[PDB]
């Protein structure tokens, strides 16, 4: 009911030329919408009811194991919280063996977050995939990130990206979001750095990127404009402050 439907269908062709989509749309316009309509569609296409990884961060996992509930409630939900006899009876609800695409089994959805991915991936080695959906990637900007070696040891083939603000310009990230989307082509960042510089920094990643903005449809929204408020500093502000400079 959205204009999102195009962008499925962009990502779908992208996904039948075989090379890993990316989305850097910022959040608002309902990313989990579409990324439960490109499930719909996927499930619908291929015929492929089986595992569908979701990592998120922690505050909105609830929430999109919500909506999981109540927008489509023909999948099986597993979720990935609790304590140790929890996390024994959830790793045997999801003992599953022979791969390829399953019609009855518990565990059609599931998510988890970044921090049991990283401590626990002697039991997340094995079971291979299919897709990797996180969300909220400004997290693995760093160049020597522990989370960032054990995901990239994974055998899914599959890289899709959800995040809002991909553009924090550290001369690293970018280069390992680019090591994610095609892993075997990039791995050397000196040559990378090696090949003005703002005409052709656009044209790099040019066939990846989906140009999309806020101010395109009718603004029921609330046009939110940044009221600054300026004040003046008190008594103990500024002797603080004095006491401060005097130690610098």
């Amino acid at each position: 009911k959205e204009y999102q439907l195009k962008g499925l269908n962009w990502l779908a062709n992208l996904y039948d030329q075989g090379i890993n989509g990316i989305l850097a749309d910022e959040m608002g316009l309902g990313k989990t919408v579409q990324s439960i309509s490109v499930l719909a569609h996927l499930a619908e296409n291929h015929n492929i009811w089986g595992p569908f990884l979701v990592v998120t961060p922690a505050s909105t996992l609830h929430n999109w194991v919500n909506e999981i509930s109540k927008f489509l409630p023909q999948f099986k939900i597993l979720p990935y919280w609790g304590n140790a006899n929890d996390r024994k009876v959830l790793r045997k609800f999801w003992d599953r063996k022979n791969l390829r695409y399953n019609k009855n089994a518990p565990f059609h959805v599931m998510v988890t977050s970044y921090q049991m991915v990283v401590t626990d991936a002697n039991y997340l080695q094995k079971m291979k995939w299919q897709y990797m959906i996180l969300d909220e990637a400004q997290a693995i900007k760093s160049s020597q990130s522990s989370r960032w070696k054990n995901l990239l040891s994974f055998h899914c083939r599959n890289r899709l990206l959800l995040t809002g603000t991909p553009i924090q310009n550290s001369m690293q990230e970018l280069w390992a979001l680019l090591h994610f989307i095609m892993p075997s082509l990039f791995d050397s960042h000196d040559e990378f750095n090696e090949w003005q510089q703002l005409r052709r920094l656009h044209m790099i990643l040019k066939p990846f990127m989906l140009r999309r903005v806020k101010k395109n449809v009718q603004s029921e929204l609330g046009d939110k404009i940044e009221i600054d408020v300026l004040c003046d500093l008190t008594q103990r502000q500024a002797k603080l402050y004095q006491v401060l400079k005097s130690q610098i």
